[PDB]
């Protein structure tokens, strides 16, 4: 079946971390991964993406140290770094187990399709979230999931904000296409 593909898929390309951690729900972020069409999943696979999973900050890592101490986009006046984000996603993938769900320091529906999206964008797609086409559905639905300081204003972070409530389930999937119907079709469209 699809889904057993798409967990051999990622049994390649994911890395638990070291130490010890709640494997239950790192557990339940590869299932979540695995609802991702099987074509993207497939193709970071060929261009060695590596999805990380962490049981610390980002920053302990050692990728991650020109990080240390950085103000991300849209995080101006909170007091916060990169080493209080759970998650970052685009020439690579690294994910803090057990901060997935809205609110855990993020403000994705989901923190690895999210960042996994970002991933494919950039590594896959060639940054097709900055490309003219999606650059116009961006400018007319771009703040129809809210956030409209943010996903509003960075189409990257609208696109895998998309990505992930097309993928995450059948309530967020059926929700997008409400509230975005452009960049629903043109979701559709990239999976053909
Ligand atoms: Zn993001």
């Amino acid at each position: 079946t699809t889904i057993q593909q798409n967990k051999d898929t990622l049994s390649q390309i994911v890395v638990f971390p070291t130490g010890n951690y709640d494997k239950n729900e790192a557990n339940a972020m590869v299932n979540r991964l695995a609802n991702i069409d099987g074509k993207y999943l497939n193709a970071l696979k060929q261009n060695n993406l590596k999805i990380k999973l962490l049981s610390g900050k980002l920053t302990d890592e050692k990728e991650y140290a020109y990080l240390k101490g950085v103000v991300p986009k849209g995080f101006e006046g909170t007091g916060k770094t990169w080493d209080d984000v759970p998650g970052l996603g685009g020439s690579t993938v690294a994910l803090r187990i057990g901060f997935s769900n809205k609110g855990k320091g993020h403000d994705a529906i989901n923190l690895e399709l999210h960042e996994t999206a970002h991933a494919i964008d950039h590594i896959v797609l060639n940054d097709i979230s900055k490309s003219a086409q999606f650059k116009q559905i961006f400018a007319k639905e771009g703040r129809s999931l809210g956030n409209v300081n943010y996903l509003g204003v960075y189409p990257e972070e609208f696109f895998a904000e998309s990505f992930a409530y097309y993928y995450l389930n059948q309530d967020t999937n059926s929700k997008l296409k409400s509230a975005c119907p452009q960049t629903y079709s043109f979701l559709q469209n990239l999976a053909k």
